[PDB]
């Protein structure tokens, strides 16, 4: 069967397909190229999904369920949970494994269960339109979600029968919707993704050679606490101090009218991003002891603007910190791409315009780019699609320099990314108080013969013997392919990082060399490494010695750079009878001959 693309939105979903060479976005069984990500259990018995769900949420707050991506993946006792916990009309309780589930009808229910329910919806649209069963999909998520949140929006996919054979970032669907039929000509994009949930900015390189495109991501990042939702409760907020201002009420205490208002100031808000002045009019808003109270309340586009400015605007510098991250300047940026319902409100097309100087494109559609990536990355999965190329393994070993001159891997070539993978390494000398922390890409064993991607140094070692600190190096590829290293001292907590660009990077043609040449010199690299091996182990002890003292010992200087395993042998067993016939707060004595088998970094 066909592999269907699913935009599963905090607030909207919208599901597409492949049809031969050009996408098609769906209409529900209701008319509609969008389905609300909300559902509801009636009194009745009935699980409806959807407008049904979303028409019906004020009159059954506790058991319509909606903006489950908020916890969907999340412990019950993370603070953004618990924040949540108050503030949503539907009962969110712990699982029994500390998860953050719901409620409903007495019925504890997972997060992905609730999800599901979109998704079997999403299933079923498509069907409807094929006349065949579907099973497999392409499913979207934030570019800020982490592993568990990725593992639970599969997990929905699961119980919706579908299977999910791909996840990717929303970001990266948007930019394969318009990067199929693109005006040719290699291009820089910045896509503006601003929902109902959060915002999230990528700079994407669309490129092409020989008739292919590929798709690397240069830097991204976001707000994770910026959406439609923000600026509605700027609305509500408004409303509440000019209600309390004219008629002495709070309307925080009454639950019936602030669900009421909630909605009331969403519809408000979109409304003005079309026209210049709304009207919110709401009778029966609440009661006291005098009789029944009614809102009419008149927002103007100017004072909207008014209200939620202070959202858009600090919403641009993340897009200069993505620009010093991509390496660029706006100038580079050739087209910008506006993703998301909230970005259809004029201030902020405007905002995002006076920043990059260029009107946004106009034939990008914001509620859909996402679902139609996800419906290109499933045609890329059947064959259908093959102007696209998305690289989901590593094309190259990467590792660090350890001592010697050798590279060690953290994480291998053609490994599958996401991928995160730590190793622990110490001191290659005696009282080191730092490490140099050098990152390669390459499949030699001389580090000199890679790719140096960057290094950094690590500082505030303690004065101790070679061997004995703990300093944990951790290499993460998140799923848009970007290489994050780290290096920890164990003992003390010191911490510090970089993050590696793809221009600090090898191409095709180098990737290729790189292959070619390791093959050919399989067995001198082996040679190296034990050649190395057995140079360290021996300038492990005149260290040991110089140090101890405090001769053939300008001798054996020479015969480690010999390159003869007998030769530096030799030298050892010389110096080893030029020495065999002529305890407090701090760290430990030798006192026995045991050393370990933790790798070694010069510094
Ligand atoms: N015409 C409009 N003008 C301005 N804002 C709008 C308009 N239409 C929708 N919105 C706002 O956009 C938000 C929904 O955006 P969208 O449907 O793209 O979010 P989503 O994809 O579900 O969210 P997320 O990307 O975080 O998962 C809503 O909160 C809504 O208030
Ligand atoms: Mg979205």
């Amino acid at each position: 069967g066909k592999i269907i693309g699913i935009d599963l939105g905090t607030t909207n979903s919208c599901v597409a397909i492949m049809d031969g060479t050009t996408p098609r976005v769906l209409e529900n069984a209701e008319g509609d190229r969008t389905t609300p990500s909300i559902i509801a259990y009636t009194q009745d018995g009935e699980t409806l999904v959807g407008q049904p769900a979303k028409r019906q949420a004020v009159t059954n707050p506790q058991n319509t369920l909606f903006a489950i991506k908020r916890l969907i993946g999340r412990r019950f006792q993370d603070e953004e949970v618990q924040r949540d916990v108050s503030i949503m009309p539907f009962k969110i309780i712990a699982a029994d494994n500390g998860d953050a589930w719901v409620e409903v009808k007495g019925q504890k229910m997972a997060p992905p269960q609730i999800s599901a329910e979109v998704l079997k919806k999403m299933k079923k649209t498509a069907e409807d339109y094929l006349g065949e069963p579907v099973t497999e999909a392409v499913i979207t998520v934030p570019a800020y979600f982490n592993d568990a949140q990725r593992q639970a929006t599969k997990d929905a996919g699961r119980i919706a029968g579908l299977e999910v054979k791909r996840i990717i970032n929303e970001p990266t669907a948007a930019a394969l919707a318009y990067g199929l039929d693109k005006g040719t000509g290699n291009r820089t994009i910045a896509v503006y993704d601003l929902g109902g949930g959060a915002f999230d900015i990528s700079i994407i390189e669309i490129d092409e050679v020989d008739g292919e495109k590929t798709f690397e991501v240069l830097a991204t990042n976001g707000d994770t606490h910026l959406g439609g939702e923000d600026f509605d409760s700027r609305l509500i907020n408004y409303l509440v101090e000019e209600f309390k201002k004219d008629q002495g009420i709070d309307l925080r205490n009454d639950p019936l009218a602030m669900q009421r208002l909630k909605e009331a100031a969403e519809k408000a808000k979109i409304e003005l991003s079309s026209a210049q002045q709304t009207d919110v009019n709401l009778p029966y808003i609440t009661a006291d002891a005098t009789g029944p109270k009614h809102m009419n309340i008149k927002v103007t586009r100017a004072k909207l603007e008014s209200l939620v400015e202070d959202l858009v605007n600090r919403s641009i510098e993340p897009l200069k910190v993505a620009l010093q991250d991509a390496g660029l300047s706006v100038s580079d940026i050739d087209d910008v791409i506006l993703v998301g319902g909230q970005t259809r409100m004029p201030m902020v097309q405007k905002k995002v315009a006076e920043f990059f100087g260029k009107e946004p494109r106009k034939d990008v559609n914001p509620d859909e780019a996402v679902a139609i990536g996800a419906a290109v990355q499933g045609g890329v999965l059947t064959g259908d699609v093959k102007d696209v190329l998305l690289l989901d393994v590593t094309p190259l070993s990467l590792g660090i320099e350890t001592m010697g001159g050798v590279m060690t891997t953290l994480i291998a070539k053609n490994t599958t990314i996401p991928t995160k993978h730590s190793q622990v390494f110490s001191t290659a000398e005696d009282n080191q108080s730092a490490v140099t922390i050098h990152v390669l890409q390459g499949e030699r064993k001389r580090a000199a013969d890679n790719k140096s991607l960057g290094q950094f140094n690590l500082d505030g070692i303690n004065p101790a013997p070679r061997g004995m600190p703990q300093i944990e190096v951790t290499f993460d590829i998140d799923a848009d392919g970007i290489l994050h290293v780290s290096a920890k001292d164990k003992n003390s907590g010191k911490e510090q990082k970089i993050t590696i660009k793809a221009s600090s990077g090898l191409n095709e043609d180098e990737i290729q060399k790189m292959v070619r040449d390791a093959e050919a010199n399989a067995e001198a690299d082996r040679k190296f490494e034990e050649l190395v091996q057995t140079r360290n182990q021996g300038d492990h002890l005149l260290h040991s010695t110089r140090k101890q003292v405090e001769s053939a010992l300008t001798a054996l200087e020479t015969a480690l750079k010999g390159e003869d395993k007998a030769a530096i042998e030799a030298k050892m067993q010389e110096l080893a009878q030029v020495s065999q016939k002529l305890q407090q707060g701090g760290s430990a004595q030798q006192q026995t001959t045991g050393s370990g088998n933790r790798l070694l970094l010069t510094g």
